[PDB]
């Protein structure tokens, strides 16, 4: 299973926390993979760089 970004570093960790782009991919990152803090997952919208 590979997630969606362009550079995906594919890390499996049950403490780690994923993101959706709500722009509309509807797509899964990772927030070190993608480059996203954890305060920004809880706090803003994720959009990605197709949904930008
Ligand atoms: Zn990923
Ligand atoms: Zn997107």
């Amino acid at each position: 299973s590979v997630c969606a970004a362009q550079n995906c570093q594919r890390p499996c960790k049950d403490k780690v926390d994923w993101v959706q782009c709500d722009g509309g991919c509807d797509e899964w990152f990772h927030q070190v993979c993608v480059g996203v803090s954890p305060e920004m997952a809880e706090n803003e919208d994720y959009i990605c760089i197709n949904c930008a």
